[PDB]
Parts: structure tokens; sequence; C-alpha cells
């Protein structure tokens, strides 16, 4: 019926389940207190690369049973990150495709990370083009970083080991912004234990995925959005939206104020250094519009998605 | 390519994980220095119903149609008074349909007795095969019923096949599963399993010497049932392989060992006495295998070895 099934998500766990961590679950008696809710915390911040995304990444890359010959992004985010180490891990060489008028900062920490830089042109055009170029010449694959099957599979991960380390589980909040880890999760928990909810958090400045839950179709974002949640700038797309359509229960929106004051939370109160954009999950646990979310619905599962923040700049 | 493929395994885990139980995998230090291995002991024999059996009985309740006009089974039926019709009743009772186990006349009366206590009905026929199958197509068509094969009906071995998956997941340096084999429904649900997700994980079938169909068909390279009724206590897996279990088994399975009654006996006593789980002899087949002669040309890379305890619904009176 969707792109993925709950099969490939268990194809992925076994796939990749060797070369990361089964991260913890924590927990905060003041955010309990803060919300009415017993809360749980995924703590995917402290996954290899800081990010959830080397579980699409290495399924992408990996095969369980041509193979790559070398992976190339345009990605020197979370996505491009986790690229990189999954082609390291597998032996194959890594391109990040970067503007020639990119940062000089930003260079250096991605062949710090062991990418090969190709420069291209500012130009979207040209940064497509060189990519198509450097992956047929490579024989190599791009990944797309929510859209793709595999990617979107690996993700789905994340919703298996919560259900084992939470067992009274009763609803996972996850940030959608491509939404392959939002769809990944909905495929898990709804094949494993469908009473679960699954719930999207979302800023409000980049709402298109409560845009399209709203209209029943998808309504991609028509400008790039201005958002501090800067992992949740994509909209979400043609595989990601049935699922999300078909087995998201509701999506919650927030404001970059309440994003800001939930992630400064964490980071006074938790002591963990999250990244903006996985504060949006907690912002949405904390909203106004949460507390219509029946009382039966009291172990919350908040999946803190990465922890890549940039301490220059960490209001 | 075969009767079930990975998809159709994890759609049967996906129906029935609300009704059975994921069952521990035990350990034993004694059985670690007698086998020079270590051993991983999925403990079936704790399932509903005293058998994994369960699995393959409820994927067929809840995914088998009765009839191209109608989705939903009314009955289900079988000739099976063993682990298999016990497993059917159980799942037709969550379903809430009736069972019918087709017995002969000249089955023992306390066959007949347990049947009815359980909440099965019972169906007599001649000790005949025609009878059998006559009385049997007669009461699934009458109660617009399903007829569940204990092994060959591929919603049965896609059942079976999910305790691979579980295992799996509850040991994940595991190097081999030991599989007792008599239908090979929950051995080629196990192979497809294993094989479509790590295949460098062995599958291994182990099997009574005195009812060694599986041995002499791998042997032979083609389906060779027993010629006549095998006498052994391992009485639950007495049932030859079979047309659709047989493809996957040649393909998929990398070995077979075979083990005397007196191993089995042995075996069974050791589990008994030493890890004190109470396994009916058939599931004291698999840890005869890896207690075996033959089993020492196992690669020592190979040391991570589960075996399925895959019953326990034991005659304690009988207890050889
Ligand atoms: O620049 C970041 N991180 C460092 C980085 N980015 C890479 C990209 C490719 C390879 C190694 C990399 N290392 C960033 C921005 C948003 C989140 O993380
Ligand atoms: O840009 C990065 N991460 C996302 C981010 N987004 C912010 C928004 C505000 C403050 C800090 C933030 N950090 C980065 C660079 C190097 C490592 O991470
Ligand atoms: O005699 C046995 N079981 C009793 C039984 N068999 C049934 C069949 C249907 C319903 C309830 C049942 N109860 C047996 C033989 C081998 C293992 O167990
Ligand atoms: O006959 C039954 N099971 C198989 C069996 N086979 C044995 C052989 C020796 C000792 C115990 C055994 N038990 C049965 C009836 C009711 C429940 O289980
Ligand atoms: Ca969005
Ligand atoms: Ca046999
Ligand atoms: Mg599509
Ligand atoms: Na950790
Ligand atoms: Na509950
Ligand atoms: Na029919
Ligand atoms: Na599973
Ligand atoms: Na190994
Ligand atoms: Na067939």
């Amino acid at each position: 019926q969707y792109d993925i099934s709950f099969a490939d998500v268990e194809k992925a766990h076994i796939n990749i389940r060797d070369s990361i961590h089964l991260t913890p679950v924590l927990t905060s008696s003041i955010l309990n207190q803060l919300t009415g809710r017993n809360l749980f915390f995924k703590c995917e911040l402290f996954q290899k690369t800081g990010s959830f995304k080397i579980r699409g990444a290495l399924n992408a890359v990996r095969s369980l049973v041509r193979k790559p010959k070398a992976v190339v992004t345009h990605s020197s985010g979370n996505h491009g990150q986790a690229l990189t180490y999954a082609a390291k891990l597998e032996g194959i060489p890594a391109y990040i495709v970067v503007p020639q008028t990119a940062p000089d900062c930003k260079k250096l920490a991605i062949q710090a990370y062991g990418a090969s830089i190709v420069y291209c042109e500012p130009s979207d055009e040209s940064r497509e083009n060189v990519a198509k170029r450097v992956t047929e010449e490579t024989e190599g694959i791009m990944v797309h970083p929510n859209q793709e099957p595999a990617v979107i599979a690996g993700q789905g991960t994340i919703a298996l080991e919560v259900l084992n380390q939470v067992p009274l589980v009763d609803a996972l909040v996850v940030p959608v912004g491509g939404g392959g880890m939002l769809a990944g999760i909905a495929i898990t928990v709804k094949a494993l234990k469908p009473s679960v909810k699954v719930y999207a958090a979302e800023p409000s400045n980049a709402d298109d995925c409560y845009q399209s839950k709203l209209k029943g179709k998808l309504m991609p974002n028509l400008y790039p959005p201005e958002t501090i949640a800067d992992g949740v700038k994509s909209s979400i797309g043609l595989n990601t939206w049935p699922i999300i359509r078909d087995l998201v229960d509701d999506i919650f929106t927030v404001t970059e104020d309440e994003i800001k004051c939930a992630t400064q939370l964490v980071w006074e109160r938790m002591k963990l250094l999250i990244e903006p954009t996985a504060g949006v999950g907690v912002a949405a646990v904390l909203s106004q519009h949460f507390q219509t979310v029946s009382p039966e619905v009291k172990n919350i599962c908040i999946v803190l998605s990465g922890g890549n923040v940039d301490l220059t700049s960490s209001w």
C-alpha cells in the first residue's frame, strides 16, 4: 500500500543495528510536572553523528544480503554528516557538493569529518548538475534525505526501540520536516501496536505537514520557510505524505518562541544539548493545543532527534 | 519463489502478536560445557497452548478465507488431535468461531476426552483416509469453515517463521538456529525468515533417525516421505515433509542432523534435570542434535546456537 511496509523496517533493523547506538530513554521530573504527562525522551541526540539520520543513511548505503561505489550529497547538515559516516563504515568515498561561495567555516568541518569536497557554483542548477556528474563519474548513489524508501525504513527503527524500552507508551511525538522519520515511525507503530498514538510536531512558520493534513492533500511550503528549527525546513513529499495522511493521528504546530523556550528548558533542566529542531517535539507537548489530547494518553515518548548545535551561536 | 515469502512472515507476526507470548531465550552453563558451544534456548514450551503451533494456527484463522464469497471463516477444521488441534482450537476460541477435530473411531478415549474439555467439537470418521477426507470436507462445507493443515498451509508456515524474527531480535550474535522437523512448517518458515534477513546465519534441522524422511529427501535431492508411519518417542514430528515445505528445506536449510531414540531420551532427561524445563521429547530432538557426534562437523566459527524448545505438552503420567 505504502512506499515501505513494516517488513522494510525489520530488514533495516537487522541491517544497521550492529553499527548504531541503541540510544537510551531518559525522564525528567520537572517536564512531567510542567505537562501533566509521564514523559519519556528517546535520546537520538546521543546517536552516532549526533542525530537519528545515521539510521536511514546506513540503511540506504548498506545491503542486507551493483553495491554503491560512492555516496554524493548536497547536505552539509545532519543528512550529509550521516551519509559520510555511513560511507566511511562501508569503505566507500563520500562527496559533498558545496557552493564555492560557502562559509570558510564549514569547508574545514566537512573534510575533518572525512568527506571529499566538490565545489559547485551557488545556483541550485549548478549544485544539482555537479552532484549528478559526481554520482555518474564515481558510479555512486545519491540518497534523498526523507523520501528514499530505505531512509524511511531506517528511521522506523527508532519506534521499534521505543516500543521495547517504554512498553506502556501511549503516544510518540515526532518532529516533522520531510517526514521520513515521522513516516517510518508511523509504519512501525501502526504495525506493532496501533492503539499507540503517533503525533507530529512542526514549526508553525513551516507548517506544510499541518496544512496538508488539514486539506487532505500534499501542500508543500510555497517558499523556503524561516525557522530556528533548521532541520525541519524540508516539506513533506510524495512518499511520506500518504503514510502521514493515513497513519499519523495529529499534528501540533509551535511558534518560534515556543521552540526556543522548550529548547532552553531542555538545556537548563535536563542538561541535554538538543538542537532547536529537537526542541520542536518538546514545545508541542508543552503547547496549549496539546491539552486537547485525552487524559488516557499519559505515557508519551518524545524523540529528541539531534544534538548538532553550533555552540558558537548557541537568544 | 516459494509458497511463502518473508513479507508473509511479517504479515503473520502483525496478525498474531497481540495474542501470543514473546517467549524468552534461556541459557544453561551445563549445556554450554557439554557441547563446546554458546547455546540459547528459545522457549516455545512457554507459548500459549504449550507449543509454537499457536503462531501458524492463529495466523491461519486471521488470514484465510473459506470461500471466494465469504472473507471470514465461520469455523475451523483439522485432522490433528495433538499440538496443532489444541492450538487451532485456542485460535478459534479467540476469534469466537467453533473448532472441529475430525477423529477416527479408533482414537484412544483419553484423546477424545481431552479434545472436548479444551472446547473443540469432535466429528467421527473411519480410520481410512477416504473417510477422513470425506468427513472433513463435509464439515468444512456445512460449517463454512477453513481446513487448516498442520504444516503445509502457507498461512501456517508463515506464522511459524515468526519464531525466527524473535530469535534474531533476541540473540543478535546468533550463528545458527537448530529446529526439530516433522512436516517442516516450522523449519521452512524459519528458513525463509533467516535467509531473507541474515543468510550468514545457519539453519539446521534435527530429526529422529527413526523418522528420517527430511534427511533422506535432502540426501536424494527429492521429496521422499516416510513409506510407513514412523515409530519414535518424538510424537510431534511423525509427519513427513510435504510439497510446500520441501522446496524451502531443499534450498534454504544448511544441514540435517538425525538422532537416535536413546539420544532424544537422554537429551530430554538432561533438559528436565539440568534446566528444569518440562519439554516434550519432540523438543528434545534439537538438543540431541547439538549433542550428537555428527554435530561436531559443524565449524567452530558457528559458536552461538539457538535451539528451538518447540513444545511442553507432555503426558506427565506417561513420563518411557
Ligand atoms: O555543519 C554542520 N555540522 C558539521 C558537519 N556538517 C557536515 C556535512 C558533511 C560532512 C561532515 C559534516 N560535519 C551542521 C549544520 C546543521 C547541523 O549540522
Ligand atoms: O548549524 C548547526 N546546527 C544546527 C543549529 N541550529 C541553531 C539555531 C540556533 C542556535 C544554534 C543552532 N545550531 C551546526 C553547525 C555546526 C554544528 O551544528
Ligand atoms: O493429546 C494431546 N493433547 C491433548 C489435546 N489435543 C487436542 C486437540 C484439540 C483440542 C484440544 C486438545 N487437547 C497431545 C498429543 C501430543 C501432544 O499433546
Ligand atoms: O502425549 C502427550 N504429549 C506427548 C508426549 N509424548 C511423551 C513421551 C514420553 C513422555 C511424555 C510424553 N508426552 C500428551 C497428552 C496430553 C498432553 O500431552
Ligand atoms: Ca513543515
Ligand atoms: Ca521426519
Ligand atoms: Mg511513491
Ligand atoms: Na548513549
Ligand atoms: Na494505556
Ligand atoms: Na472453502
Ligand atoms: Na519482530
Ligand atoms: Na559470528
Ligand atoms: Na506449493
